[PDB]
């Protein structure tokens, strides 16, 4: 046996735990554009209910035509980092947006929310200072942390209490600066963090306080601002990371918004900003028009708050277990992976489009399904998709 | 005053002296599509010799409308990560043809060449492993392995015996797997790695072999398949990690590819890949008709060549110290960061759009120019930029 091969055979033997612990996650093959109903590559229309297509903007045809203009005025790529030849007037202009619309004084884009967190504690920290994270954080935060040289603590889940005997433990070892650091909208159960309190306990310490409204921005307070409007501290946010492939598109792209002096160290010193393709001129440029729409009106986020509504106190009515709240994140839990990989696969056998969340993208003993609303679902779909989830949620022993 | 005030102040603090060093970066704002000629928002039309654009796909009219199609049948976004619903025929079809034109059983894409290497070490090699780096790899691969807990070796730039002592030293150290890790083509010096003896030393060792291509993917090679290629280990390599923000459109992408259990790997577990975006239906599109055009015919990467060794060979009689070659990155060594805006900006007086490089895009103390050519670029404009070359160059003391 060579060296090399061996390698080949501890890698399929992992691949092989991985299928016999169900772990294992098969693709589906979409052959239609993202949509509130979507149809695979095996003709089967379904209804979609887990894509971060919360106000429907992924297909919109005003967003999708401004993607065409700005392919003609401004090209399909521009294949250079934003510091040689790859600002347009667009990235300004859409920067200029972004921050008018989060409340801060200036934002730096980057190609996804995992590079804007991936790049963002290793420029603005160092040994002497410390994150303090919620322990449910995003794993592009995490890794984020991790290229730091910060000195590190995490926080249980919400829990404002631990948050405080964290910064005493900070400021006991030492810390220099702390930054307070959590999801705004946590990805896999919905839960809402306190950035109120989260502010208060912070400026009591002289901690800055950062959040990352992946699952937040467009949608989340009245204006559908995000989290810290959501929550009474709109313009009292040190750091907002990001992502344009959620609510605003769904394409590609992320950013970090901030002060002044913030974004201006990310563009001198952020390692993907220095080394990583700046946002294509398409995407950019329907991302203004993205911007348009939501500060024109408020009607795709009422509509959202109301298709989870209407949809969360449906599944409260048969029984099933609503976890959270007012969010479109709606987590089905089942705690066991391979009910989990049941149950989605047949909801696809009665129409319904959701997928098994399972280790590593869950803890272990926490498998779920997460339920995502769109501003897109008719009431014929909703309630289409509340029988199916009925029967199949009794046809499998759910309740 | 409070301690979130005095961390903006070390920030400002921090910006005034990279102006002060000569290291702050200004960015150029462009009204224009990416080209061989381009259009700041100042009316000024200059000659661009420092994009990614190293075949001239990032605005040719068939890419153009490739992504235009894409839009129309498959949308603008997807909203998901490719295991929920990511996942279209067209991400399919392209991880094939990349496979096919690679060399390679199969393809993973992810939304970067960084996120790509971001996550592939970590993935695939433990504590009880080790990776092999040139010296000069790229900021990517080095925060890939730091992502990992794989033991670091590093060997000095393209020297084929150091490499050997690491490896030596690796297995003394009594490393299990071991990854020996280049850019195929390097991103500031233009240097080729020597994949040949690499292959060689590496199989001596058992040790896997692993290749950057952003520089390389298009235009390397006979065919323009690599730096394998032209190197003759086509078909004989580990691992592939690459862009598509490069030669191959400019957009955005990236993309690992590997045997079909290491891929399969990659989806099960990647970070990126589980937990960022997936690439948006127009550039997935867009580039399966890049592959069109470039398995069709050589002739983009052939002038490419020919604009190389022409503008190479230019500056050479013009007492540059830049070597005859085929190498599309052409170095101009400056050292002094002031030196390198200088150049960069008397060069745009004159009719020519580079920037300068310095800290810590390159080392303290040797800053430079980094021409980079293109097979857009005719004869008149190849000569009127020799022309700003050879007068700039004087004025500067460079010639
Ligand atoms: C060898 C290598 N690998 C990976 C990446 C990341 O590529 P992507 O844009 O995320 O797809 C780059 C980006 N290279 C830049 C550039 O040379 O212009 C940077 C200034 O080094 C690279 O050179
Ligand atoms: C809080 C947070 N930050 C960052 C990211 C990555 O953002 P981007 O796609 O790289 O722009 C995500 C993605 N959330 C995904 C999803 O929930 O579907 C993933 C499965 O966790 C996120 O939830």
């Amino acid at each position: 046996m060579s060296n090399a091969e061996a390698f080949y055979a501890s890698i399929r033997t992992e691949l092989e735990s991985i299928r016999a612990a169900g772990l294992f996650k098969n693709e589906r093959v979409i052959a239609t554009p993202q949509g509130a109903r979507v149809r695979t590559t095996d003709g089967r229309e379904v209804i979609n209910l887990c894509a971060n297509n919360y106000l429907g903007l992924s297909s919109h045809p005003q967003v999708i035509e401004a993607a065409h203009e700005a392919l003609r005025t401004h090209g399909f790529g521009l294949s250079s980092v934003r510091f040689i030849c790859g600002t347009q007037d667009l990235h300004k202009t859409l920067e200029a947006r972004l921050s008018a619309f989060l409340g801060t004084e200036d934002t730096i884009l980057y190609g996804s929310a995992f590079d804007a967190n991936g790049g963002l504690f290793e420029t603005l920290l160092g040994a002497e200072d410390a994150v303090i994270s919620d322990a449910l954080n995003h794993a592009s935060i995490i890794d984020g942390v991790r290229l730091s040289k910060a000195r590190r603590y995490r926080y249980q889940h919400n829990d404002m209490d631990d948050l405080r005997v964290q910064l005493e433990q900070a400021r006991a070892d030492g810390a220099r600066y702390t930054l307070v650091f959590s999801d705004g909208v946590f990805s896999m159960d919905g839960t809402v963090a306190r950035l109120d309190e989260m502010r208060a306990i912070c400026d009591e310490y002289g901690a800055l306080l950062g959040i990352d409204e992946c699952h937040a921005t467009g949608f989340m307070g009245q204006r559908g601002r995000g989290t810290h409007e959501a929550r009474g501290v709109f313009g009292k946010i040190d750091i907002i990371t990001g992502t344009l492939g959620a609510a605003l598109g769904g394409a590609s792209g992320g950013f970090t918004s901030a002060r002044k002096e913030v974004v201006a160290l990310l563009r001198q010193r952020s390692r993907p900003y220095l080394f990583s393709n700046t946002v294509a001129p398409a995407i950019v440029g329907a991302s203004i028009a993205v911007l348009d729409i939501l500060e024109a009106s408020t009607e795709l986020r009422d509509r959202l708050e109301g298709n989870t509504r209407f949809f969360r106190a449906g599944l409260d009515r048969l029984g099933f277990d609503v976890k959270a709240g007012d969010h479109p994140i709606i987590p089905i839990m089942v705690y066991d992976a391979d009910k989990a990989q049941q149950l989605a696969q047949r909801l696809l056998e009665l129409g319904v489009y959701v997928v098994g969340f399972f280790y590593p993208v869950v803890p272990k003993g926490q498998a779920r399904i997460r339920v995502q609303m769109s501003a897109l679902h008719d009431e014929a779909a909703l309630q289409a998709a509340l029988d199916a989830f009925g029967q199949a949620g009794r046809e499998l022993g759910l309740i």
